[PDB]
């Protein structure tokens, strides 16, 4: 397949979010990988405090891993 995504969803975010992982190819900015999460509104962003802000009231996720997308 042509660029290819992956797809993880992540249970430390209330049900309705999605985590996405793309390649990139870029000359010297291939090999590296991005990440991105949506909302349940469908919203793309990708900033760690960005996920605590906004889920900050509904919850904590300080402890989250966002480059792996898992709460530890």
């Amino acid at each position: 397949g042509s660029m290819e995504r992956k797809r993880w969803e992540c249970p430390a975010l209330p049900q309705g979010w999605e985590r996405e992982e793309v390649p990139r190819r870029s000359g010297l900015s291939a090999g590296h990988r991005d990440v991105f999460y949506y909302s349940p509104s469908g919203k793309k962003f990708r900033s760690k405090p960005q996920l605590a802000r906004y889920l900050g009231g509904s919850m904590d996720l300080s402890t989250f891993d966002f480059r792996t997308g898992k709460m530890l």
